[PDB]
């Protein structure tokens, strides 16, 4: 099934299976020189599936990840969601403390580790990725399970403004979204993305996903630590065209090398306030375009794009992606006119399931008749209005 019906959103697997299938001699994954494509991608991943399946994993299976970047993850993740297992990926440079309350607070079963020396004991059952990649057969013959968009595919942590702890549970529907081209962004099959976000963060998923589910391709940094003069060999070597940056990350580029942010098409920041300066700096150096990008754990992923293209307060958050809608309601939960100060509301493909705290779930989640649809939004305790081509801006 391949609908034009763009609401009509599939599981994760089912879409990979569409594009592994339209596109299955385009690069899927690039490691140092290592490449493969959708076609070997879809075998692994089948492969590897079977072979969760036959070690008793099973949909809604609570299954922590943690393996270094390398082909081996995207091929778990691909087959953990085929299977209907719940991930719940792990920053493996967290210390071993933060890892065991990580997954004390998902439930995890399981947690696959490419090393399972440095791994916290727990009351889950440490598998070796490794042992699990060795066992893979030429025969990925499986009864999967039918699933829905709205079933789970990943448990993300998260923080709210004042600093308390939240376990997000994010529905498939949320990721698979990202198959959709972003009009801003003018995206396809033929681009390449750089997967440097690490995978226990939800802008991970703009990196992974955007590439998987289009059939572009995608190059993965080395593990660790951000190593600029490689990243921009990477960035060159690998002719990446999609680059997503956190604050950090933007703003180092921008310091030490400019230049290097021209290469690719489209240049997206995202996670927090930039200095507006940063951004002219970008923008006057070169003919990429530059975006201020919005993002939740509770919309799944990359939720809003602004391109800069001037000089004339913070720089707007912009217009949603498809399938999203963004309001700023008032005190009074009434949509905000021009200059008016509100909350920022999220709504559409993207909200999470969740919250592992029910009572923060019904504070947060809300449902709200808006445009005579009611409409569950997520709260997202930004202060928000609208400038004059009603492009949202947060104003913290
Ligand atoms: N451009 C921006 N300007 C100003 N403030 C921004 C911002 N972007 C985020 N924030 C703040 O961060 C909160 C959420 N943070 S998060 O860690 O939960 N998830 C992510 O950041 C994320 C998730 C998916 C994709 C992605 O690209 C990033 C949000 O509510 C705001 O306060
Ligand atoms: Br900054
Ligand atoms: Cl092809
Ligand atoms: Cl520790
Ligand atoms: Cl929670």
């Amino acid at each position: 099934t391949h609908s034009a019906y763009v609401y009509q959103l599939k599981a994760v697997p089912d879409i990979f299976d569409e594009i592994s299938q339209r596109f299955p001699d385009r690069v899927a994954l690039i490691f140092d020189q290592r490449k493969i494509t959708y076609r070997e991608l879809a075998e692994q991943c089948s492969a590897l599936a079977a072979v969760l399946q036959n070690n008793c994993l099973i949909k809604g299976d609570i299954v922590a990840i943690k393996i270094e970047r390398s082909p081996e993850l995207y091929i778990f993740m691909l087959a953990l969601m085929k299977i209907g297992a719940v991930m719940v990926p792990v920053n493996s440079n967290s210390p071993e403390r933060y890892i065991g309350e990580v997954l004390s607070a998902a439930g995890a079963r399981y947690l696959i580790s490419d090393d399972v020396t440095s791994v916290p004991g727990g009351a889950w059952h440490v598998l070796s990725s490794r042992t699990l990649i060795q066992n893979c057969t030429q025969q990925r013959s499986g009864n999967y399970p039918v699933l829905s968009a709205d079933d789970p595919a990943l448990i993300l942590m998260t923080s709210g403004s004042t600093g308390k702890p939240k376990s997000v549970l994010i529905a498939h529907r949320g990721i698979a979204r990202l198959g959709l081209p972003v009009p801003a962004l003018g995206n396809s099959e033929r681009d390449c993305y750089l997967q440097i976000a690490d995978i226990s963060f939800a802008a991970s998923a703009n990196e992974i996903w955007m590439a998987l589910l289009t059939g572009a391709c995608l190059t993965i940094a080395p593990p660790g630590l951000p190593d600029l003069m490689a990243l921009a060999r990477q960035i060159e070597s690998d002719n990446v065209t999609m680059l997503f940056l956190s604050g950090g990350l933007f703003r180092l580029f921008v310091e030490v090398s400019v230049e290097t942010l021209h290469i690719p098409d489209c240049v997206v920041v995202s996670g927090d306030f930039v200095n507006p300066r940063l951004f002219s700096v970008a923008v006057q150096a070169g003919k990429a375009k530059i975006f201020n990008g919005l993002g939740c754990t509770e919309n799944s992923a990359i939720s809003s794009l602004y391109h800069i293209q001037s000089a004339a307060s913070p720089v707007p958050v912009g217009t949603p992606l498809p399938l999203v809608e963004m309001v700023v309601f008032n005190e009074r939960l009434q949509p905000c006119t021009c200059g008016e100060y509100g909350e920022l509301f999220i709504a559409g493909a993207g909200v999470a399931l969740g919250y592992s705290d029910p009572q923060l779930t019904a504070e947060r989640f809300i449902t709200i008749p808006y445009q005579g649809t009611d409409m569950l939004f997520y709260r997202t305790d930004d202060r928000a209005t609208y400038d004059q081509d009603r492009n949202i801006v947060l104003v913290g």
